[PDB]
Order: structure tokens, then sequence, then C-alpha cells
């Protein structure tokens, strides 16, 4: 498939790197080969992806395989994110997996160590993250540098600068949504613009096109298409990571309100509970970000159905869907770019993981 | 003098990248804000000078501002290595002031926000660092693109890639060998190589030479000159470190001794001490990397010059120095780089601060 045509790139990749540092010694090799395992362990490479029909988009042919490999890097700044994110989120782990943080400390423990296992842990985490970045980001300057043309160099890069850009003001925006408690629908959307519909759809579709031509409408459109779409994708996990069935999301029920994310949907419960009932409102209100037993979680979920916050985030998640399909449909793109992202639209629309 | 037009050139490159990301609040303008206000408040610019010497050392002329702006990305990324080392060595201060996990906690509380004040400010200094090395990055790829010629852009990326990969290398060894109580002189030169001569003098020396010609013969010729003139500089931390007066360096009394760290004359006083007095190698031994009290760090103090480690350290200095100057008079560079770089040495070798 493409998205193992991707993987396989970059696997051929971190191999080279890890060959090419072997003389720092089996400690920092050991490192490498954690990277490798947790970059290459799996993954739907929906970033990937969106370069690529980004690329089809506009391409007269199907890319080199270097072109592919610059499309993998979005899957090891994507590795980066996810590093640095369980450390920002304190989780314990991630997929079923012991995160970084814990492997490290185990490690420590392992061998009796000296020090805290948990300073260690959380320090070779940051060290791993911080890794994931800079080879995600030599990935794009060698094939920039030995597979481009200067001009889509130029282009490739504006695109890399905003990505990395936006999700790192996501993210601060995100624990500063948290910290101060920002309920409203609009801090929740900011967030989830640069998080979601930027990081995830609208700058990898980019990533695709700027590889391409000089298409500047077709970057303005995908940054419509994606701005709908994101949003769609946001507002899909906001309603899984509430009423997510364990079994088919791999998440514990209700993590959202366990882990006191201020999402979209939890935004819509207040203001719709403003509307219908004060004291429901002030639950909401006073629970949000809290310490939760599971009956509290319970309780939450089922306030937030009731006041119709479900109900609505299913209408503009269709709403927004229908809107990005329109936007692709009369778009100045290959029909087969066409038929593509609107399986993704779909998918990201109406998922139950 | 040129240490401030490379702070002018990544004033102005700050400058920019801040008013272009102004559309995504007053909470991330703030953070860009604390990066601004960190990297351009104050430091001797070590690593883009030596970039700039690593340029006239094979080039005609003076360089345009735009390479002075790459040199400058050595100083961003430095914010990035001071920024995450802080979080490893879970720092209080740095020079006087606040670290960012600090500053942060501190924004927290004083605006009485909810959860962990400490959570919010390590995961902002996290993010701290982060910005400051992609925007680093984005310096290399912007001045490459758009003022190098292609193969000045190829050996520039090698070195971009070699400095980053090894000072990340260096801080996991420098980790492990704490954790692990790495006793060898081996172990702690190999951390000083990587952390000390790599990323402080050989690298950035020969960023300056990548950007101006394809002088491999000078690329290696600094290898080999920053191989001694780093450990020099280290050997000369080590030092300050234990028996620095704090009115002149600025860090406490045997701050090396305090914080655990696994250097070279630590290393070497163990070894002595086998050799003079095994007690005394006990003592350091079983003391080295624990809480100690202000009594025990003037003992160990006293016990690491009784058993000659200071004398064989400033010894080392001096034919480290003198075998760099031998390879810079002896190279083909010229004559204006030569003096140069040997003024550099000289204060790296012997200062006080
Ligand atoms: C891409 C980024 C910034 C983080 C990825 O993890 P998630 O965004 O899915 O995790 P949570 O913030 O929901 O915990
Ligand atoms: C460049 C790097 C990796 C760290 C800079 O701080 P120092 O190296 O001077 O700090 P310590 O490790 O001695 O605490
Ligand atoms: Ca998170
Ligand atoms: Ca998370
Ligand atoms: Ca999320
Ligand atoms: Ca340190
Ligand atoms: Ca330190
Ligand atoms: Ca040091
Ligand atoms: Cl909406
Ligand atoms: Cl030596």
């Amino acid at each position: 498939t493409m998205a193992g045509a991707i993987t396989d790139q970059l696997r051929r990749y971190l191999h080279g790197r890890r060959r090419a540092a072997a003389h720092m010694g089996s400690d920092y090799d050991g490192l490498i080969a954690d990277l490798e395992d947790f970059v290459l362990g799996g993954g739907k490479r929906l970033r990937p992806l969106f370069a690529y029909w980004g690329w089809h988009a506009v391409a007269s042919r199907e890319p080199d395989p270097d072109v592919l490999l610059l499309f993998s890097a979005l899957e090891l700044l994507h590795a980066w994110a996810l590093v640095h994110d369980d450390l920002i989120d304190r989780s314990a782990t991630r997929r079923g997996r012991p995160t970084a943080q814990l492997r490290y400390a185990a490690l420590h423990r392992d061998r009796d160590w000296r020090g805290s296992p948990d300073q260690f842990g959380m320090s070779a985490a940051i060290l791993l993250g911080d890794l994931a970045q800079v080879w995600a980001d030599d990935i794009v300057s060698k094939v920039c540098q030995s597979a481009l043309a200067p001009d889509a160099q130029r282009r490739v890069h504006r695109v890399w600068a905003d990505i990395r850009n936006e999700v790192l003001g996501g993210q601060y925006l995100d624990i500063v949504a948290e910290a101060s408690a920002a309920e409203s629908i609009e801090s929740a959307m900011n967030v989830a613009t640069l998080k979601t519909a930027c990081y995830t759809v609208s700058r990898p579709l980019q990533l695709g096109t700027a590889a391409a031509a000089d298409r500047s409408d077709v970057a303005a459109i995908f940054e419509h298409f994606g701005a709908d779409l994101g949003v769609a994708f946001q507002l899909r996990d906001d309603v899984l990571g509430v009423f997510g069935d364990p079994a088919v999301t791999g998440k514990p029920s209700g993590d959202d309100l366990k882990s006191g994310k201020r999402t979209v949907l939890v935004a819509e419960a207040v203001e719709l509970a403003d509307r219908s009932d004060p004291l429901a409102a002030k639950l909401l209100r006073t629970s949000i970000g809290t310490r939760l037993t599971d009956a509290q979680v319970r309780e939450l979920r089922t306030v937030i159905e009731a006041v119709g916050a479900r109900a609505a985030a299913e209408s503009r998640i269709a709403a927004l869907t229908q809107r990005a399909l329109a936007t692709l449909a009369s778009a100045p793109i290959n029909a087969t770019a066409k038929a593509g992202l609107s399986e993704l639209a779909m998918m990201a629309a109406n998922r139950s993981a």
C-alpha cells in the first residue's frame, strides 16, 4: 500500500541514521532503536497520506521514492509531538504500551542505577522527542536538497515552518486553556484549528501540493478543506472521548472528562446547559478538570447528552463534512484526488476509533 | 562588534517570526517574547564566533548579513539545549534568573490558574525549548535556500545534522554516565567530545567553512583543532566547577560536586586516589552523586587537590592548548583566522568564569 511504501522509506532512513551514529556507543543506539520501534510500530500514516493526496491533486504522475520519504517526515514529526505530549499530559501508557518516561525509568530501575528513576525517564523522554524532531527536519532538508527543484524547496519549507509553528502554538494554547479554565467554544475551536485542522489536515495536504507544483489556488482551497474537515475530525474525537466504547476506541470510557480536556463538545454542553438548566451548567463548570470518580464521569456524560451537546456535535460533523465534500468537488484538482480525499473525509467524520 | 552584528541579525529574525505568528493570540506571543528575552538577553556568542572564524579561514571576504543570520542559528539552537538542560538538571535558576519551568509555574500561580503550577511550568518549558529548535532550523533552511550556492547548502546541512545529533547524544550519554555511575576518565572524555568538542568548537567552526568553500582539508583540521581545544575548554570548566571562586564564576563553590556531575577532573581524582590512598578513592566513590553538606563538599575538594587531580587538569589544559595552537599555526588558512582563533583558544583554556 501507500502507507507501507512511505513506512519503508522511513524505515530505510532511520536505519541509515542509526548506522551512521553507532560510534556514539550502545546506550545512544538503544535510544535510536527505541525511536525506530515506536515510529515504525504501526499507525494509519494519516498525515503522510494527506501529503500524498495533496501531491496527486496537482501532479501528472506518482512521486519518486525520495518524495515519499519527505511525506514520511510527517510521521517522524508526529513521534516528536506524541513523545512530548505524553510528558505534558503525564500519561503512563499510549496505545497499550508504556510511555517513554516510564520505559526509561524502568530501564533505570532494572539496572539499579542511581538517582531518581523518574527524573531519568523524564530526561530521556525529552531527548527522545528532540531526536525525532531534528531527524524529521533532517529528512526535509535532505529531500529538498537532493530531489526537488529550487522552487519546490521554497514552497516545502514554508509549509514545514507553518506546521511546526502551528502545532507548537496549539499545544501551548491547549495547556493554557486547561490552566485558565477557558470555557468558551471559541477557545476550544481556536485550539482545534491549530492542533487538528492545520497540523493533521491542511498543512499535510499543502506539503504534497508544495512538492508538486506552484498551485496557490489549490493551497488556499486545501486550507478551506482542512478547516471544515479538521474541525469535523476534532468533534469526532470529542464524541468518542466522552461516549466512545472502550472496546472500539481503545481509550477508557469518558477519557476526555477524566483527563479534563477543554473540548468543543464540553464547551457546547456548558453553553447548552446555561440555556436549559443552570444547575447542570454549574455541575459542569465545577467538575471539569477535577479528580472524578467513575460515578461522577458517568453522571457528567448523561448531563452532556441531556442538554443535547452530543446531538449538536453530530449535526456539526455532518455539516462540516458536507461542506468539505462540496469544497472538494468543485476544485481544480484531479478527479482521482477528489475520490481519495472524499474517502478520508467520510472516514474521519464517521468513525468509532 | 561581530557578536553584536550576529545578535542584531537574530533580533530581526525573531521579531519577524513573532509578528507573523501574532494571529495565534497573546498567550503564545508571550511565549515568543520570553524566548526573545532569553536569547537576546546577553551572552558571549561563542559558537557563532567560531562559525565566523571558520568562515574567514577559507574565504576571501567578510560574510553577507544572511550568512551572519546563519551563524546566529547556533545561538538559537543553544537556547533549545539550555532550556531542555534546565529541565534535565531540575535547575531552579540560570545565570541569576529563574529557569523557564519556574517562570511559567509562577505565571500559573500569579493568575490563580488550576491544576499543578509545576506541571504547567514543565510543559511550557518543553514547548519553549521545542520552539527555539524548530526556529533555529528554520533559519538554516531559509538562509540556505535564499543566500547560498547549492554546494554550500549541502555542506551546511551535513554540519547542521551532525551538531544536533552529537549534542543530543552527548546529553543522553551524560545522563547515562551519572545514572550508571560511570567512573572512568574515558566515559567522561567521551561525553566531553560530543557536548563540548563537537557542539561548541568543531561543528561551529565547520559551519563557517561549509558556508564559504569546499575545503575538506580545513574541515578535517578544525576537527583536530576542536578536539584538543574542546577538551581543554571542558577541563577548564571542571576546574572552575570545583575550585572556582563564586564571585568570579557566578556558580556556587564546588557546583560540579554538589550537582554530581561526572567530569574528567572528578574521574582523574578517583584514579589518582586509587594510586595514593584507597580510602580517599573510597570517599570519592561513595560520595559523588549524593546529597552533600557544604562540609562534605569542601572535604571532597581538598581530597581532589590532595591526590593531585587539579595539577593534572591544569597540565592537560596547557598541553591541549599548545597542540591546538600548533595545529592552528601550520594550517592552510588565512593568517587573520589564525590570530583570531588563537585568541579564543587562549581565553577558553585560561579563564576564571
Ligand atoms: C499532535 C499533537 C500536538 C498531540 C497528539 O496527541 P493528541 O492531541 O491526540 O492528544 P491529547 O492532546 O488529546 O491528549
Ligand atoms: C549544550 C548543552 C548540551 C548543555 C549546556 O549546558 P552545560 O552543559 O554547560 O550544563 P551542565 O550539563 O554542565 O549542567
Ligand atoms: Ca495532550
Ligand atoms: Ca495525550
Ligand atoms: Ca485530542
Ligand atoms: Ca546538564
Ligand atoms: Ca546545567
Ligand atoms: Ca558542563
Ligand atoms: Cl461548527
Ligand atoms: Cl588530555
